[PDB]
């Protein structure tokens, strides 16, 4: 006994056996076979017209399935007509992705229990993933095909499969150290490309791979980065302080998000501190996404960081001339 379901673009058909398994205590494949159908459908308005559950019914779960699987059999005839066919070189919206990412991982990362000793994975909020905060960051931070993109310390890839979905960067890299998130990473590449396809949606160029971000040969690669995203908030002193290094040799206008600041939000420059990394960035807190819950309760909040050689240009500007050096000599 099985179920199967077709692909809106003719891939092959999703196949899920009878009873359908259960994955984790929130989500099962039954579940997973409800939200793929309600998506489909906002894929494809004329299938929502077409369609209207006891999950532990096999008949009940056939019948929609039926259902489904005629209406896309429909829309296919209807394609072969005067009607145009769905594009296929978009990117998915939001809501979509965050279900094929969950699909995804449903079907790549057999055992969460192995996972747990390489937690946290979403230090910065509580309760949920960086999902959502990361739909936000993206829709903030302008990316274009001239970026080059890495999230340091990627786990099993979510938030790189993320952005490459969304993005137009040239490239999208995770680095991750451990090995049990690195070989689920693998898997969720695999997945994630096949799952895409099976949507008809496209997505930018990306690798996952294995590796310490810490690393000399990982000096030059964050150097020659023009976007950053790193997971901090739970980072010790000496792996921020490290960080810190690797960034100033970025290249100006160089950007990076985290959930912890790598500089104070006001810093300002004096003969003491000339070589802090706060010389060489504008750092601010982001809007905090409404409904997200931090550690205090309140919303999450995100820090840019935006590489910008200007500020102490004009320290030094600003030592050279007599008034303002006798200004800032006066403060401090
Ligand atoms: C704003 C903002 C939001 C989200 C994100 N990205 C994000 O959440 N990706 C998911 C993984 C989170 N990672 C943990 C993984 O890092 C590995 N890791 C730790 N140190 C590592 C290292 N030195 N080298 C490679 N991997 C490392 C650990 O083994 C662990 O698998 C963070 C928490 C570090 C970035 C920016």
């Amino acid at each position: 006994l099985e179920l199967r379901l077709k692909s809106p673009v003719g891939a092959e058909p999703a196949v899920y056996p009878w009873p359908l398994p259960v994955y984790d205590k929130h989500h099962d494949a039954a579940h997973e076979i409800i939200e793929t159908i309600r998506w489909v459908c906002e894929e494809i308005p004329d299938l929502k017209l077409a369609m209207e559950y006891d999950t532990k019914s096999f008949e009940s779960m056939q019948r929609l399935c039926d259902k489904y699987n005629r209406a896309i059999d429909s829309i296919h005839q209807l394609w072969k007509g005067t009607t145009q066919p769905m594009k296929l070189n978009t990117r998915p919206s939001t809501g979509l992705l965050r279900h094929i990412l969950q699909q995804v991982y449903n079907h790549s990362v057999t055992d969460p229990e192995k996972l747990n000793n390489y937690e946290p994975f979403s230090p910065e909020v509580y309760g949920e993933t960086s999902f959502d905060l990361v739909a936000q960051m993206i829709d903030e931070i302008k990316m274009t095909d001239d970026d080059l993109f890495v999230d340091l310390g990627s786990g099993v890839g979510q938030v790189v499969l993320q952005v490459a979905a969304a993005t137009n960067c040239k490239h999208h890299y995770g680095v991750e150290k451990a090995d049990i998130p690195a070989k689920y990473a693998e898997t969720m590449d695999r997945e994630f490309r096949k799952w895409m396809k099976w949507y008809g949606k496209k997505h930018a160029e990306y690798t996952l791979e294995r590796g310490d971000f810490l690393s000399e040969e990982w000096r030059e690669r964050i150097a020659n980065t023009s976007v950053i995203f790193v997971n901090n908030f739970a980072f010790g002193p000496e792996v921020d302080h490290q960080l810190k290094e690797r960034f100033a040799n970025m290249k100006e206008g160089g950007r990076i998000v985290s959930s912890k600041p790598f500089a104070p939000l006001n810093f300002r420059i004096n003969s003491r501190n000339l070589s802090d990394i706060g010389t060489i960035m504008r750092v601010v807190e982001l809007s905090p996404l409404k409904g997200s819950v931090s550690w205090t309760g309140k919303p999450v909040s995100y820090y840019l960081h935006t590489i910008d050689r200007t500020i102490l240009e004009n320290y030094f500007s600003s030592l050279k001339n007599p008034k303002l050096r006798e200004e800032q000599e006066a403060a401090r």
